[PDB]
């Protein structure tokens, strides 16, 4: 209920640091937070918003950055802690990610068991994988672009085929990964409804008050998915084989 | 304006608190929040966040203006599964940095029933030219010296699949080449500070110190063409495996 | 201090507002502003996003502390073209969750016209190795049970460059598939605790109040990794394995006849 007036507001923080925080709400403390906002009011078609949920909220420690743009300047966008966190995830998958140049794997001095082959019975196996190509319903059904690469269960039917899966809960192998993800919820802007205040002589006033509803982003699911990436480090190890053993029968025979 | 007062505090009550910005009167298109881990408008002094409004030219545009961007606790995520990107044609992030290689997931979105690679396509494939590569600036220091890079060449692709006739002269029925044209990206950015003299109905001439802000273009329109590494290593193995099997087709055929 | 009274508004005026951090008199390399979802100085109260300001001794760092971090509405995209990452040598993320495979583009920067794959090169890469493992973390906690990855060694890719002359025996390499990085120690200040400070009258009396400490913390030290490209790698075992299958229908065309 505060105006911070000016071309420019300012609010000057003194101290070592400033702290704008949000105390434990007496009648709902479910939906403790700030809402930061670049526009005038508490709906985000009105300017782009930054929320901070309160540990006392039913998403808690959420924060959600809502606008048309997210930059990020001057510098990378970097994890807290190293190989701890993800980008993305089974239910919030980015689209893709445009790069100037191919991703870079690494360990960071963690260290692996020691290398091993890829012995001769997985590779058996990896024979019986199919390369495709396909397209998304969704898009044909507007139109649509044929993407390439491999089926999930395509290579599950595989590994359970030659035995080295049972038929997940759990895989031995990361290049096939499955993930079990709950339902995300959120509290958000609705409509402003119109309140009416009858004083006790009886005379009616108005005002604007905000609507909040809890509303259900995506629900409970399970999802399969491949690594690239892992695949075509096997099929190099696979070709490799075919190979090997292709440059004996042409040897034994050129002799 | 006001001014809190070895820590300051303010304590937002009610269920929620808000911290939105007015519509300017006389310059709407410039409305937003700048908040700064330092005294100054500009971001030199500290690291910032700016909020842009609806009616600010860049409609609900963030900005966030720091040396590092450091997320903790949690995963960086889209609110939303499968509809915002990391990056853009003109907005490239150098590269990722990953403990382990990346998931690809259709989340039980329906594709249509998976198709071998016909051989016409695979005909042409053959004519995809892996390459090494350096970058000018780089050989115009270091010249020979200068990193040396792996890909393929996209329009090179592109050539191919014209010539083959799985494609035509316009801008593609296949992911792993994509094409894109992309507007200019412009800012407001804070420049320089101005002194601005007030002078009153007697002579006097009092002076004070204003911060300008300018439209700054950032890139201008363009367009790009681009590639999945991923996909190309698909139609590889799929070409790769077509050419094993009429090597062991043609062995076979020694032993009779 | 002030506190501000369903929901509480603070509304700013003007073409744009400005909330910021003054320099600290005593302490400036603490100057810094957090804002938080929840009451408390300390994270656990709710999530919270640090600006720091240039006096810092993080100068000019953000922090966002939050159980999820949701991005709404829009693309993460870095504000410039191509100068910024996602991750870092000692920043590393897991993973990326994408629905499609990522797009490599050079939009339109100029590149040495492009060369074949010599056949010096592809003679050395004939002895990268293709292999298995597991973390060490994951035997120690899942045992044999543990995930088993693929790839490649840096390290015996490094061997395979060197042993064949392409490379000295030079951190800095001649070809991007092996990346090697230096990095400096990451620290940062963060709530610990709360302490005993007493207050002594100017008539001696002693009284007694709580405050927040802050603390320097070593989130990690200095050091170095190797890593590599999997899709550099395989752009050149593309090239490696295709001329291999030509020399093996060279000698097919002449064993017939
Ligand atoms: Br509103
Ligand atoms: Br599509
Ligand atoms: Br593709
Ligand atoms: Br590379
Ligand atoms: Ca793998
Ligand atoms: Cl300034």
């Amino acid at each position: 209920h505060v105006t911070i007036r000016a071309i420019r507001s300012e609010v000057l923080m003194e101290g070592e640091y400033g702290f704008i925080g949000k105390s434990i709400p007496t009648d709902n403390p479910a939906g403790q937070r700030i809402i930061f906002c670049g526009g005038e009011g508490t709906s985000s078609t009105t300017g782009a918003q930054i929320t901070l949920y309160g540990a006392n909220n039913t998403d808690s420690r959420r924060i959600v950055y809502n606008g048309d743009e997210h930059l990020f300047q001057s510098a990378d966008v970097k994890p807290y802690n190293d190989n701890v966190t993800a980008l993305g995830g089974p239910s919030n998958r980015f689209t893709t990610a445009y790069l100037g140049s191919n991703p870079i794997v690494t360990a960071n001095g963690e260290r692996k068991t020691e290398p091993v082959v890829f012995d001769d019975a997985f590779l058996d196996a990896w024979g019986d994988v199919h390369y495709i190509m396909y397209q998304w319903l969704d898009a044909v059904q507007l139109k649509a672009r044929i993407h390439f690469g491999v089926i999930a269960q395509q290579i599950r039917d595989v590994f359970i085929a030659h035995g080295l899966m049972d038929e997940s809960t759990n895989c031995r192998y990361a290049v096939l990964c499955y993930d079990k993800y709950p339902r995300m919820t959120d509290t958000v802007f609705s409509h402003n409804e119109i309140v009416e205040h009858t004083d006790e002589e009886g005379n009616v006033t108005t005002t604007e008050e905000p609507v909040y509803t809890e509303v259900v982003i995506h629900e409970e699911g399970e999802e399969w998915g491949v690594r690239p990436d892992g695949i075509f480090f096997a099929e190099a190890a696979y070709q490799r084989r075919k190979l090997e053993r292709i440059e004996a029968r042409l040897s034994a025979l050129e002799q």
